[PDB]
């Protein structure tokens, strides 16, 4: 009885062959840096203060695997600078010499090769959270406007 | 070994020329503000109660600005109340001759249009947080249904 | 001076012609159980201690109405345990053969179908509290993992 | 042997470049004010009793500093009365014609606005203790309900 | 001088039109039990010894209202023993199979159902004090853990 | 008999197979350290006065195990000082050379990786109470601003 | 008449299998040490006036267990001085190299790390009390400041 | 053998580098100053009988200091009387225009300023003694209700 | 110099609008009775040895009143004998099946609810004192263990 | 004519089957 039309529901994931799965709430998240000062970032190589964004690793088997690594791909400003990620901003009108950076465990910044990976966690049995922080990197003169990046990452175990 | 690609993060963020930096907790916060009785908003000109949502700002040097004002930009439900916030939740559902207002520290209602800035602020050097508050308000009978509001702010740094 | 755009903030909530209204603090929440060790739940029936929260009502005129009851909606484990919620987490790492259960002020499990109310609260004009206790049924061995769980819940005057 | 997840812990606090740390207790407090008589606050300029409240100073040093004041930052209930608080705890279910007052030392309320310091007190070295008090202030006939207040505030040391 | 951002303070309070306040110190209390044997709670309806608590009126006056009366409200541990706390502790250490009573001054226990009040006492121009006991009841074998329960009471003046 | 939807309850929990569980108030708690003077930090290596917390363990069985230590996680400030935390707040505003860090039962500070436990402590048949202390080291000149770090801990029963 | 809701009441406690139960008064319990001069506390190895308090059992059988022992748990200062509690009061303000340290009734302090226990003490049936002394340690110079302390104590039968 | 868990215990003092240590039954005394009647309190300046605390000082040398005086830190009930001190007690029920005074050895009220200190005594190598009064000093016309005040002391060695 | 933090006093008091004003040595007074012999309690109506304590009232106007009384609340040990006081020492390890009692000036045991007051006794002016009696009484068999208790009063002045 | 409260009265004591 009045039996009417809904709409469409869409599903996403993957079926990984490996020790640990990547928890649904961190497969597609985001993280909101806020915002910085050019004041901060005027001089050269000048950086900003960091925010932690983490990665939750379900069903983890310390059986087969007991250290896990983490490489992050994205693109870089320049050759030289390749530990620093450019910006995706859609719009025009974005910010200048400007970039981010997603550190390691170890405070270093992680280069956007797919080659390096991140410094080595020790997994747990059942849910496995390792932490990362995302701050901003001035490679000259920053200028006023929008700063938003994508990049995505591969765990290694 | 066993090497798995796993998903992807999008970086949100803003870069300012201005003396401070708005909080990351503060660009983009969801006040929840409950229920409401029909009973508080039955008649014209009634205001409900007030949540307070408060937004921080960050590395505010106060040797090149001394205050900041905050202003709001938001679709009023009509020409009548343009002092108030129209619901934009859905095709279906929402409340009807009701709306929501943002309050100034001062205790006068914003005006939403972008262009009427809040009451001046002193600033510290440091963690500035500017208090607000958001109330609902008849437009005349209020119909039971939900109700939520976007309304966006631009700091003005003297 | 300079202006820059601060940003956007979204505002949340909801309109009834009900004798009473839900507190913002109650519309959404969400509470910790706690780890609870799989030897506590071994076989099929077994209980877990039971955690406390409360829903909050304003401007209860009891002229309106006495008397509230709740009744709860989530998804249910199992045909047979209709009284149980299911564990809707990440696909990965989630405990298995357990779930929530819903305890009223009378110390009963609240029926998940969504019709059958709790025991009846007396009113009084002003701030009210109802009392509700979240424990964990085993429905046979339980197994490590993370257990995360989604509820609505329904006045009635 | 076994190993087990356990959870997770976030420390919040603050460098300064000021005189005198302020207390982490007294950084973050929850006061209390009971339950106040609609007899008690009948008509407008009607004042409830004050409960008091004092915020700790840690560390301290005479020779950078010797006198300390505050200020808080609330929200200030009408343009009438710019120093009562707004009560905020839900849209609905709040008091209406009650708000909070923030008495100093001195027996005199500090009005909102951030900028308007309290009286001056002067500092030992090492720990120190600035006593305030807090009231409940009518702006006419008041009506029962809840009544929750937040207020911010500032420390500077002349 | 220099001035850095304190903190944050938060009051809390409620606006009653009632015969009598009650008093910030006994709004929301702690009771410390302390340690029960396991040996004298084995038994089913074994019973421990009580600890007194109290609640404190304020701003009383006989005019309104001469007498008052408490309910208490809270999750019953069974349906058969419904004057009976539960335990509202975390899901794992917590002692099964007892409960908290609350003993009136009658020396009774309180029905759980929050519509039955407790005896009526005298009230008195000014403060006034309630007493109260709380002790373990048992309902079966009692198991070593922790304990901690709670409840929300309706003060009735008539 | 007016029926109305209300809001929705979420629940967070973690089924393992321990010696000992941990509590609900301990898998998710703030550590409030107040404020720190620069002047006090401006040292390399200087560290503050320390902050007490504790984890609190539930449901402990001496038969299957009768010691349990915990390991923290979290991101050092750089290959230097390993056992520091570094500050995770807004993209602007932290403090710069400061970072809290976590100090057992030994008066050691822990190496920040998750594979270097705490020392062991011996548990009893029921609640158990790890004790640590969080306090800021300063790895330069330090510079005022907030500082809000994030650690996680992993229970071992050995 | 006129119904009001006042507030809440909370409990606190546990249920232990044990001959004797600690005293409701001695669950938890601040004690004032009092301020004491760095001038007596000048010196390494230096030592305060000692406060007295005391815990109390009650509900004692003396069938079941025939003796009792105290031990505490805390925050050392050093890995040389395995017997002085630390202090927690913040992040600032706060005394330097001294910490207070418990004294049994022999006069010996015990050791923070909660497995040595105290000296024996014979169990009466009925209350018992046990006396223990609190003192300041210097490890050092001593520095103006705040001393707050918390130990954690369980009892052995 | 069956080991149980006992409880948790609080340390509470100060460390100060002066010529004298506040005794720990001093630091944190209560007194009670009983009851009086409004009549006694009719007009401005009236006074109600002085009971007498203590403040005792230990291990004391007369070589580094000579003289003891201790400061009263406090809310003053109005800016005309600041020698008076204000009531905290709850937000409702306390006593109306009716304050709290401190006394010296001299029989004079003290200034809740804090600046200002008391009458000088010479120390002696040991213990020392400092009595003083407290009583009830009327701004007005009197009315019942409780009176529960806090103020802090400082102490002054030359 | 070398100001030091010496500490905190708190004062409690009550001015009330009656006749008499009660001392502090009565308004808060800790009376022992000491320990007994269970023998002396075997059987139930058997009573322990009384001690004697008193109430100090000052200021007493035979003007505005002549008559004094007393009446004590407190929580009954049963419904049967609602003249004794039940114990509050703890949940565990206190002495059962026996309780207190307040007899007053002539003999006679005053009943615990609150609008029962003592015998009329006559005012002098200035001070009086009104003395009570406070022994033990044990129903059935009495059972070693703490036995501590405690009761509000109130006074009535004609 | 004029009722008021006064304080507490706080018993102490133990028994003994000695």
């Amino acid at each position: 009885a009045t039996t009417v039309n809904g709409g469409t529901v869409h599903f996403k994931g993957e079926v990984v062959n490996a020790a640990c799965a990547v928890d649904a709430g961190s497969v597609d998240q985001t993280v909101q840096l806020g915002q910085v000062r050019t004041a901060s970032l005027a001089q050269e190589g000048a950086t900003s203060s960091a925010v932690g964004f983490n990665i939750q690793l379900n069903d983890c088997d310390t059986n087969v695997a007991s250290k896990a690594a983490v490489a992050f791909l994205g693109t870089a400003i320049d050759a030289g600078h390749t530990n620093v990620l450019a910006l995706q901003s859609s719009a025009a009108g974005s910010a200048t010499n400007v970039g981010v950076q997603i550190l390691d465990r170890t405070g270093a910044a992680l280069t956007l090769d797919g080659a390096t990976f991140s410094s080595e966690t020790t997994l747990n049995n059942g849910t496995n959270t390792i932490p990362f922080q995302a701050r901003y990197f001035a490679t000259g003169a920053a200028t006023p406007g929008a700063a938003n990046a994508d990049a995505t990452f591969k765990v290694q175990y």
